[PDB]
């Protein structure tokens, strides 16, 4: 686009007419839309205190285009995740989570699901800021889609170490996780055995939370899907849970995962097949 482009978007975010603003917004996604150099350039310019800023906007429109915008600029490499932070965005992000907006906690969702994909500290930057209580509470949203950005935002929280894994248990997340099992809907199931083998790939403790809160026969119903790659997540989790101790082992053959676990030898996905074959050792 123009050689002057950034600059003038920037600008634009403290024009006072909302058409224009737009257009800066629009423009400025679409430009962190284009891979870390360009969100860097973005960052660069001086966008994000004008983007936060915005956070706080009284017209539903330009919030939820700004979240977009900053959502996009967290989805770089750490560096320009912790620009995010460090330009104060978590404590009004945390704040909408108790919108009842629904694009408007879509956008806040992705944004801190993208801050939290980051490193173990960026992560916790986030649970210090309090995102998990009203998280954890948007997993019993009749609405999938809210339902699926919160589940992807625990399930990065997950992914970092074992105090991370530790606070996701403590804020309560164990018992909704085990409940959308039951989900008919594959991106939940998906998501949700993601987030619970993360949660499981941690201590032995960890794991025996998983197991303490029922997960288990869910988890083998779960071999017998049509869908490999709900089948594939399952393994994984399930996987996680038989890489603990003797207690742990004890609780995945009690459930009755060996046939579900034998009938997946004469699986065509030679991956599926592997691992499968896999865990039935791995337990005893």
């Amino acid at each position: 686009g123009p050689g002057s482009e950034l600059p003038q978007m920037v600008q634009q975010l403290n024009s006072p007419d909302q058409q224009e603003l737009q257009s800066a917004l629009r423009k400025l996604s679409q430009i962190a839309s284009g891979g870390n150099e360009q969100i860097q350039a973005v960052i660069d310019a001086g966008a994000l205190p004008a983007l936060v800023q915005l956070l706080s906007s009284p017209n539903e429109q330009i919030l939820q285009e700004a979240l977009w915008t900053l959502g996009n600029i967290a989805s770089g490499g750490n560096e320009q995740i912790q620009a995010v932070i460090d330009a104060g965005a978590l404590p009004a992000l945390v704040q909408l989570l108790s919108s009842p907006n629904e694009q408007i906690l879509q956008e806040a969702l992705w944004t801190l699901g993208n801050i939290a994909s980051g490193g173990n500290e960026q992560i916790q930057a986030v649970i210090d800021a309090g995102a998990l209580p009203a998280l954890v509470q948007l997993l019993s949203s009749p609405n999938e889609q809210i339902l699926q950005e919160a589940l992807w935002t625990l399930g990065n929280i997950a992914s970092g170490g074992n105090e991370q894994i530790q606070a996701v248990i403590d804020a309560g997340a164990l018992p909704a996780l085990v409940q959308l099992l039951s989900s008919p809907n594959e991106q939940i199931l998906q998501e949700a055995l993601w987030t619970l083998g993360n949660i499981a790939s941690g201590g032995n403790e960890q794991i025996q939370a998983v197991i303490d809160a029922g997960a288990l026969p869910a988890l083998v119903q779960l071999l017998s899907s049509p869908n490999e790659q709900i089948l594939q997540e399952a393994l994984w989790t399930l996987g996680n849970i038989a890489s603990g101790g003797n207690e742990q082992k004890q609780a995945v053959k009690e459930a009755g995962a060996e046939p579900a676990l034998e009938q997946l030898q004469s699986s065509p996905n030679e991956k599926i097949q592997k691992e499968a074959q896999e865990a039935l050792e791995k337990i005893q």
